[PDB]
């Protein structure tokens, strides 16, 4: 039987996915360390690797999988359900099995997705220092008209330090921090002014390789919430523009507190749907 993690209603997916807009017709780029194609709750539809001696559909990390999850696990009679579970899925490996990629990875998997036309990407992945090549892809992405979303980071806070990483940092990228069921933000979520949403991202149960389902914390866990919103969305009102989607996505989601700790709160995707 299948499972609706909490992170489900607590965004309101669910009440968009009753209106019947499932993400179907949008393509979602995961960028992260590959997808398990295998997994029968995901449906991979293309992809690229940037990283030697690995195809992009398997994943020997694990993140990516359970990132890709939280975004599109199918909804059938088994596993876990996404936000956005009839989005295409593309598995953009850039990152090898132990978790490392280089910046010139990245570059190519961002680039990939624009060249191809996808709708969204998703990076749950970040590091302290940008690059100038970084910059200009994202850019590129974004005013291509991609949505382009990110972790935040899962470094806290350090009193005034602002711990956002790159390429969630850069303006053209969405900046997702992370709550628990509750609400409260993860001690863990990085803090800064260019935090911009929250999602659920505390003990997120999702697809796991090869065939298992396991719950995970990280911003990386939230991050998906936001482009499955993103893709639901542009279900419902195909033609809109990047800036369009971002703008209902922050400037409907309920305030939980101080932005540099928050941002402007928790998606509410029913309301960002309207
Ligand atoms: C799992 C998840 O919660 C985090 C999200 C995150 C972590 C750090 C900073 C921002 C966001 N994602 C990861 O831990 C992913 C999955 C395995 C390894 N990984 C990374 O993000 C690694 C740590 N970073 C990566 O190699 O970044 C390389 C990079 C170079 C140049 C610019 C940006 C990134
Ligand atoms: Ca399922
Ligand atoms: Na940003």
């Amino acid at each position: 039987a299948q499972t609706v993690p909490y992170g489900i209603p607590l965004i309101k997916a669910d009440k968009v996915q009753a209106q019947g807009y499932k993400g179907a017709n949008v393509k979602v780029g995961i960028i992260d360390t590959g997808i398990a194609s295998s997994h029968t709750d995901l449906k991979v539809v293309g992809g690229a690797s940037f990283v030697s001696g690995e195809s992009y559909n398997t994943d020997g990390n694990g993140h990516g999988t359970h990132v890709a999850g939280t975004v599109a696990a199918l909804d059938n009679t088994t596993g876990v359900l996404g936000v956005a579970p009839n989005v295409s899925l593309y598995a953009i490996k850039v990152l090898n099995s132990s978790g490392s990629g280089s910046y010139s990875a990245i570059v190519s998997g961002i680039e990939w997705a624009t060249q191809n036309g996808l709708d969204v990407i998703n990076m749950s992945l970040g590091g302290p220092s940008g690059s100038t090549a970084l910059k200009q892809a994202v850019d590129k992405a974004y005013a291509s008209g991609i949505v382009v979303v990110a972790a935040a980071g899962n470094s806290g806070n350090s009193g005034s330090q602002n711990t956002i990483g790159y390429p969630a940092k850069y303006d053209s990228v969405i900046a997702v921090g992370a709550v628990d069921s509750n609400k409260n933000r993860a001690s863990f979520s990085s803090v800064g002014s260019e935090l911009e949403v929250m999602a659920p991202g505390v003990s997120v149960y999702s697809t796991y390789p090869s065939n298992t389902y396991t719950s995970l914390n990280g911003t990386s866990m939230a991050s998906p919430h936001v482009a499955g919103a993103a893709a639901l969305i542009l279900s419902k009102y195909p033609t809109l523009s990047a800036s369009q989607v971002r703008n209902r996505l922050s400037s409907t989601a309920t305030n939980l507190g101080d932005s540099f700790y928050y941002g402007k709160g928790l998606i509410n995707v029913e309301a960002a749907a309207q």
